[PDB]
């Protein structure tokens, strides 16, 4: 055998997590099974290399006998490889907590800055309770109110100009066990529109979890476990006429009100069974709901090069998603509308994406 | 009070480790001396009256219950018993246990060999392009590939205020045949004479294939993927590839256009938009969907796949093949990967252009 | 033996409630979001002569509650330097107790000097790593009373092709500095208001900094840092006389007219008729080049003042454009293009040093209107 | 009207001084005397939540105060915020000792004076330097049948490169600076200088110093700069050899003797001495008088210049550092081979 001393016994115990290095065997399982530990004869301590604890293996009784065939208390072979290689999946294990620093970031309107001001607390118990971590205070924003030029393009350009300067500013603040850069935990509550630039300025291709705010669970996910609902689609039918996409998530918009902002509107509808407000149980069903959009983005804009005008009943997470979905190199108009306040809660049209 | 057995057990499953935060608990690196500044945290108190405490609690059966002990670091533990609100019984339950089994899992995974990790990521969206270093290194430990570093992360110069002009693909040329080169080849002692190579790229659809052409020889090469969802993670690896359907090109004289519809619908008027008079043959999957990379399989079904309609497209034409490519990441990289020795025919990538209203234009010849 | 409430709410003041080792914050917890107290207040000297650090000569009662023996420390430093007595003695503990206590009371006596855009560009054309710490150009704002909402721009330069300093090179750092730089600054506009000051620090190439003064010359509010081989962004030395700047005027003829820039170091005058055969070279240069002696920000003030009416005679000599041959430090690079900044502005061709030609200077960049 | 909790706040966030003239508010019990928090300070909205409330001096407070409704007559918002600004760039500066241990060898020091890893984290520590993982501890790979030659070097480079390149992307701290770099050096000088080659000079890198009797701790802190005396060479057309005499009094027969013909000019200090590295500013002072020189002898002739240093290990990795701009003069250096007597020899080429 191999002669150690107890603080190097425990040093190789705990850097190995209490496994064979060659097998795998958890050697805490006695223990498991409410037997006594006798950890110095479940377990021996060698050498990674024939001949400090960094070059110290922890072996089953099974494995050291394979490996230190003529019971010299030294491998025959240079294990050092397989050694370090298995010291280092652990190490990556054991650190990661440190890939969850985040950056919390609060995206509401005015008006419900003023209605339902969230919090940035809510957003961080939700955060920590998935393992997400920030370290400083967090962006809280609010979009900026229109001027007498409406919310034109410049508008929308500022509104991303500024989130992607909040955003980027944190994002330099990289950390962790390889300098990764902090994962973005964004929550939006604001107009439909508004939220769409939100997606736009955030993209999807980086680490960042949309949160949903709720009524009742506040950021905290409803339930974790609810099936995603499925996304059922209506194809548009034969003819000339505006394509538009109703999206009946929330609430099941009536195509009469959509056909009324938009004469001869050829429907296409993507919707759940049962809309309802509160459909945003947890994160998959916005991936979800993500995923079956797109497939269907990519079928209507199949059917036309002329933009295609959505009229949305979607919660607030998921005008987000949309929004980032629009973020590749390829680039279709689309046209949002929302129920204008303006003209008796009618579709109009308010934002421009695209080309 | 937790006997001594009982917090061995507890710094062993947690390899020494915060829970919470990660901190090495085992050593100060500051001043370089090993020592045990870890705390094992009861998440029950043993108290009705302590943080998380209640009434019915029995706290002489959790008292040794190592689904109620936590390794903390000092800070960590004042923190969750100074705001038992802000973490509930039942938040450090599940990261308590999410904590062991990806320490548990990783003690299990055998050996899988070294590989060079390998991230390529552009800057050409117009939103924040990042692919995370320990997501890429978790996918590899995952599959038992282990590295002596973290591998090299190449980020491509944005583009200038011309768009992505000729300076922007001498750049991205530049990145991928002098940058990545020579990092590989500081490389080249510490991994050896054929190391693997665990790549994932985000970046243009011709700069991927680029990159793809040049380790396309590159013994034993690992594509990995990034998810909208899942990152780098499969989303799942029992799911089967789907059916890569081809249409054969219209005969005649003509630009052989190869439309690839994987991750979307490429709408023909867009092909003879950029290339009129084409003779169109469209490699596509019943459903074209941004999420199609399940698993690596897929990306084996593309090349099998795409291996065999371009040796059928290959004989039909002596000019160039046009692509017309909506095709995810990691296929853009097999697509490459294939045109370095098994497909020595020239093909003229083309590329949506944001300065041209969405119109192909032609980006990268890759050929002999 | 125990110390009192009011010293350690003293000690939580005078610390502004961080780590003196670490420097977290102790009154926040930011993954949860709730205000609390997580530090602890240690003992440099302990009570007892066994404790660590601990010492019979020292008079535990008397200094229980003296704050020159109390550091703040979040509860992992205070196990640490306790569990390593060795590795935390007490002179080195005291001596960064005192640092991080005078550096809290130089903040709190700094009058307030207004707001400022943090500016970093560097370049990658050096064989070996180039970054200008962000903290450091913050630290040196704050200690003129500059502070900024955010931290500022940082923009490193693409490194170099496999061809060297190229054309391609020279675009991107073109592309720089006239786009990347003006996009960030437009997006930070409004959050600095219509004209804000520019706390600016540069690493480069000489002709990419000069292009950089240029492009920020006209808007005003100029504030130039420097990086120092020795001081890094503090300035070594803000009594310091500038140094004197000597002028050698041009001959005459009709050769090309040559502008020499000895400060960093002597340029030889073989070198720049080597690469301008014929040249009439006028030189600016101080009594001993050298890499150090930006002393402080009254220096780059005094090579402005040196040199401004000096570009105007040059420019009277000629018609053809200036070209110059510049070792100059960083700073005075920038600040050279910020004189170029004028109406009808006389072209000028920028040669530096080559790597690919055996380090004969090359022309690369003209600047001009 | 603030609660104790948003007064405990104010005061610990403003580091309990006033914020328009930074007087200690602590002063009284400076002297002794009971701190009346309440009685001293006035805590006060900043324009006509704890992080817009001021902490004033009663002087200070009775001028922004006038009308005594308890809020200021103008907005002061801006150097309230500028204030806890400073406040806290001063409080989180101990995260910005974030470092790399780097400890480079040559195999003969090291077997004869193995540096610990330990005795440079002590010495990173008290200098508020904080390594967050293992130190990289290097030697010098062994020369092949070629030699010592440019290839060799090129991978000496490309090595300590590398490995310096993969902690210096684990960024940190409060903006995501990179780690600072803690550097010593034990091998021969050549070794050394490309070393510094390797690290350069424009990067928060601070030189530890290994000493005979002090370790890598700084002998004395308050020590002054040495005076750095500079012999110009003699005129003439011979080789031009730059001797460093340093921590020792360089014979110049052994210059002539590996450089027949050469002109020597010589930098040095009034007393070499192998101790002479008493702190990092003599280093500061090496390289400043050593460039202000080179600038110099560089003017006279494009010809190589030949170094012939005796100079403290410190030294020698500052003077690679120095040669890293893009300008670059032919240096040849020169070392003592160990198998003929120590003769000088060359051993290292810098330049284009
Ligand atoms: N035919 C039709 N019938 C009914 N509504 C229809 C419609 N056609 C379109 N709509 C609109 O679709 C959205 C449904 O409401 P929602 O709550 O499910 O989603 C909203 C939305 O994403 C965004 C902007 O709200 P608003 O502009 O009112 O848009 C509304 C509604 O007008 O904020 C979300 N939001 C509001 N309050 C919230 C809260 N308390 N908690 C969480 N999210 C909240
Ligand atoms: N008619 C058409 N419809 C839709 N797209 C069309 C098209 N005609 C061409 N295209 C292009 O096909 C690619 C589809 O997107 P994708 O994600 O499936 O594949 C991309 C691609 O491989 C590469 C460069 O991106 P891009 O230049 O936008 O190429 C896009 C798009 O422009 O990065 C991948 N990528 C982007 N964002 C990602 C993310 N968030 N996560 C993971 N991978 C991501
Ligand atoms: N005959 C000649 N002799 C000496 N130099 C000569 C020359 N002929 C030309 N030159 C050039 O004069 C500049 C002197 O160096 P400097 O530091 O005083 O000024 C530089 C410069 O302003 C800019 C780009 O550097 P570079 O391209 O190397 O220009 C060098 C050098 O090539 O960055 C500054 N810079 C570099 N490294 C730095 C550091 N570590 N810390 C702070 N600032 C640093
Ligand atoms: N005429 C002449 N007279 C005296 N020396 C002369 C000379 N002509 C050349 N030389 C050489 O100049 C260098 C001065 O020695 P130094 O110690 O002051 O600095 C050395 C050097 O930087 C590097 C390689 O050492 P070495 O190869 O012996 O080169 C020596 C010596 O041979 O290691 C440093 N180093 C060695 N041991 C150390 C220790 N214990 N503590 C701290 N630093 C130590
Ligand atoms: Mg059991
Ligand atoms: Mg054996
Ligand atoms: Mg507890
Ligand atoms: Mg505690
Ligand atoms: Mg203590
Ligand atoms: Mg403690
Ligand atoms: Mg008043
Ligand atoms: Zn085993
Ligand atoms: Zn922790
Ligand atoms: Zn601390
Ligand atoms: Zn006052």
């Amino acid at each position: 055998r191999f002669n150690t001393n107890d603080e190097t016994k425990r040093i190789v115990w705990t850097q190995t997590a209490g496994h064979c290095e060659l097998c795998g065997t958890d050697l805490t399982f006695d223990y498991r099974a409410g037997k006594p530990m006798k950890w110095g004869e479940v377990a021996h301590i060698l050498p990674a290399s024939p001949k400090d604890t960094a070059n110290l293996m922890l072996l089953c009784p099974g494995c050291h006998d394979k490996i230190d065939r003529d019971a010299d208390g030294y491998p025959e072979n240079d294990l050092s490889g397989l050694h370090q290689a298995y010291l280092e999946r652990i190490r990556l294990a054991a650190t990661t907590p440190d890939g969850g620093r985040a950056i919390p970031l609060i995206v509401q309107s005015q008006h419900f800055q003023t209605i339902n001001d969230i919090p940035v607390r809510d957003l961080l118990t939700a955060m920590s309770a998935e393992g997400l971590t920030a370290f400083d205070q967090g962006i809280k924003i609010a979009f900026a109110a229109p001027g007498p030029r409406g919310r034109d393009t410049t508008y929308w350009q500022n509104v991303k100009d500024s989130v992607q300067y909040e955003l980027e500013q944190q994002l330099k603040r990289r950390g962790g066990t390889y300098g990764d850069s902090p994962a973005l935990a964004v929550v939006g509550l604001a107009d439909i529109p508004a939220l769409m630039m939100l997606g736009q300025s955030i993209g999807d291709r980086s680490k960042r979890l949309i949160f949903s705010f709720h009524r009742e669970h506040l950021l905290r996910w409803p339930d974790q476990s609810a099936e995603p609902p499925s996304f059922l689609f209506t194809p548009p039918p034969n003819g000339d006429g505006p394509l538009a996409l109703v999206l009946s998530i929330s609430a099941q918009v009536p195509v009469r009100d959509v056909t009324d902002a938009l004469p001869g509107a050829r429907i296409a509808e993507l919707s759940i069974p049962e809309p309802s407000y509160a459909m945003v149980q947890n994160r998959r069903v916005i991936h979800a709901f993500r995923d079956a959009l797109q497939i269907r983005l990519s079928q209507l804009e199949a059917l036309t090069p002329d933009p295609i005008h959505v009229f949305a009943a979607i919660p607030a997470a998921l005008a987000i998603e949309f929004g980032a979905l629009l973020t590749t190199q390829h680039q279709h108009t689309y046209l949002i509308f929302d129920r204008d306040k303006e003209n008796q809660d009618r579709f109009t049209q308010t934002l421009q994406l695209g080309p």
